[PDB]
């Protein structure tokens, strides 16, 4: 199809077209990406990721066109703990892509460990809500909390200062312009604190015409929920002139 | 989700979302329902099915929601002969349908012989657009072309007349409202001819509440291409109060 567009207001437990990998799973009407006790705490060492079944048509040769698309979303992180880690994804690739192997902690369950850097060895598109950065382990982050957009590596092409606050809903609208090809980020608290992040890429020469959508998150030694609350998401082929 | 749309303003070869069944392939960027040969000419015996891959949530007991949806296609049908046989239909069936052993002609792809006129042991809501009718073989029709809604059963709850144009394409629009529980169809060629049908169906009551949309076509003894030009869908839960 030329155009595909689909919402989740919540989760319910009975899901049809939602292919779960890793320890993602229902639970009280939203996804908890990352494993969680009997009693709904986090645990360490657990990778989750959530696709929907339906394959994107991101772009066309034949016909030149591109997909514009828009993709809203909400979620929370909660921690016992302070340093809660290790962030959670929204992110394209190809439409067989598994968890690597070896991609837990900061590496987001995106990447594998001896190519996570590697531009030329990756095809994925992600936008990642980065709560850990210490520099022993993730020497590729900026020295604090952030949101990164990362094109095909997990050392992001651009980051913003980002604030985590334990418990509370951060409201994301990712978009995308195939006329201008920016990759808007717009993410807001509920007080109103917003913080934007941009990049102008080509989506041609990084992803395959066919694609699927979905999110990840990881939790190494630090450990938080990655709570997926509600998502929306449209995508349109068009002439770009 | 609560609500899904996509839309196929032509069919490229390159398919990733639709499950073809039978004879169904995609030819000229559309879908050809029917087998054709090497000339494009239609042949005897032949049945062929289209599904959304993602499958549709038409209802949900918990919330007490039915779908709203809209389906928006046209089609057109093709023959040397002087009657084209057998018609096409739109359909809404469990996520596992599959074509039904000897349910070619006029069972249009849809029905087992043994079971074709018992509506407990179906579970199907398809409009189709019956071109063959000849009361020695399709006893359960009316003596003319027709458009039909049918519930559990080849034997329509409700026709309409209707003329078929060979070569022309016919546009059509199906709504089911839940508030009023009205199945409307209203179909139009080029010229401004149109034809209305109305039926009013609890669709909880014949379906399971996540479903799978697509199209059937057959032809047993007479035969004519089925072509699905373009199609179009949404539906959105609502609460019925
Ligand atoms: C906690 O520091 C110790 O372990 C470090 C390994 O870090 C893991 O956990 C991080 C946060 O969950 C995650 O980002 C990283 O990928 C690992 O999974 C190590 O680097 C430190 O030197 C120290 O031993
Ligand atoms: C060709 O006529 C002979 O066979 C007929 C069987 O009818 C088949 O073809 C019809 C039109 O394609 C279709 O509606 C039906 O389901 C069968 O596939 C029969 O009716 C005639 O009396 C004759 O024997
Ligand atoms: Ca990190
Ligand atoms: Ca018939
Ligand atoms: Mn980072
Ligand atoms: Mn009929």
């Amino acid at each position: 199809q030329d155009s595909l567009s689909f919402g989740f207001p919540t989760f319910p437990s009975d899901q049809k077209n939602l292919i779960f990998q890793g320890d993602a799973q229902i639970k009280n009407n939203a996804v908890q990406l990352t494993k969680t006790d009997s009693n709904g705490n986090p645990v360490a060492s657990t990778v989750g990721r959530i696709l929907f079944s339906a394959q994107v048509h991101l772009w066309e040769k034949s016909s030149s066109r591109v997909a514009n698309f828009q993709s809203q979303f909400s979620f929370s992180l909660k921690s016992p703990l302070s340093n809660g880690a290790d962030g959670i994804a929204f992110f394209i690739a190809p439409p067989d892509t598994t968890i690597p192997s070896g991609s837990g902690g900061g590496l987001l369950g995106l990447f594998a460990p001896g190519t996570a850097q590697n531009t030329s060895a990756n095809q994925v598109i992600a936008v990642e809500f980065d709560t850990f950065y210490a520099q022993d382990s993730n020497t590729w982050d900026p020295n604090y909390p952030h949101i990164g957009i990362d094109v095909n590596s997990i050392r992001s092409v651009k980051t913003v200062k980002w604030d985590r606050r334990d418990g509370q809903s951060l409201n994301v609208l990712v978009t995308f312009n195939p006329s201008t090809r920016n990759l808007d980020v717009v993410a807001t608290y509920s007080d109103g604190t917003r913080y934007e992040v941009s990049y102008e890429v080509d989506v041609r020469s990084v992803l395959p015409e066919w694609v699927r959508v979905g999110f990840s998150a990881a939790s190494g030694e630090q450990y938080q929920t990655h709570t997926l609350e509600s998502w929306s998401f449209t995508s349109t082929l068009l002439y770009t002139a």
